[PDB]
């Protein structure tokens, strides 16, 4: 078992905003993905707007400060960092990406499941079905449901 948030309330912090979207669809997509592991959870989420934030949201490019540079318009999309203080649990998105609420360009609101799955502790999944598999994959929000194996995941984790 890798690091863990040893609270059930933790706090996320929305840092900036891609243009590409409407600020209320970034909210409520970001606010969605962590329903969905909530839902399966003892954990609660709540965005705060300033102070201690847990897992903080950053949308940047390139290089951005930290060790983990993005790469332009496709290949990684995101990159999330496990609990721990600072850095740790935040979730960054490669600007260079174009970010929707549906299909076209890269759907933020399944970058961020998978994202926030980082935050929590997930590792990769070797399960296509997960949405913890390293590739990204299209599906409507209305159909989306967490696999057996990433509800198995954390689970384990947090129970
Ligand atoms: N196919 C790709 O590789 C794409 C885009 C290609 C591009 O335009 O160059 N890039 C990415 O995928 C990068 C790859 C980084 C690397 O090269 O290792 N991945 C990263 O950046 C990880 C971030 C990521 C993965 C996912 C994901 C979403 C849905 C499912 C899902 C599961 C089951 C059913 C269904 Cl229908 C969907 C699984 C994973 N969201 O954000
Ligand atoms: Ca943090
Ligand atoms: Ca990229
Ligand atoms: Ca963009
Ligand atoms: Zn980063
Ligand atoms: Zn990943």
């Amino acid at each position: 078992m890798g690091p863990v948030w040893r609270k059930h309330y933790i706090t996320y912090r929305i840092n900036n905003y891609t243009p590409d979207m409407n600020r209320e669809d970034v909210d409520y997509a970001i606010r969605k993905a962590f329903q969905v592991w909530s839902n399966v959870t003892p954990l609660k989420f709540s965005k705060i707007n300033t102070g201690m934030a847990d897992i903080l949201v950053v949308f940047a490019r390139g290089a951005h400060g930290d060790d983990h540079a993005f790469d332009g318009k496709g290949g990684i999309l995101a990159h999330a960092f496990g609990p721990g203080s600072g850095i740790g649990g935040d979730a960054h998105f490669d600007e260079d990406e174009f970010w929707t609420t549906h299909s076209g360009g890269t759907n933020l609101f399944l970058t961020a499941v998978h994202e926030i799955g980082h935050s929590l502790g997930l590792g990769h999944s070797s399960d296509p079905k997960a949405v913890m598999f390293p590739t990204y994959k299209y599906v409507d929000i209305n159909t989306f449901r967490l696999s057996a194996d990433d509800i198995r995941g954390i689970q384990s984790l947090y129970g």
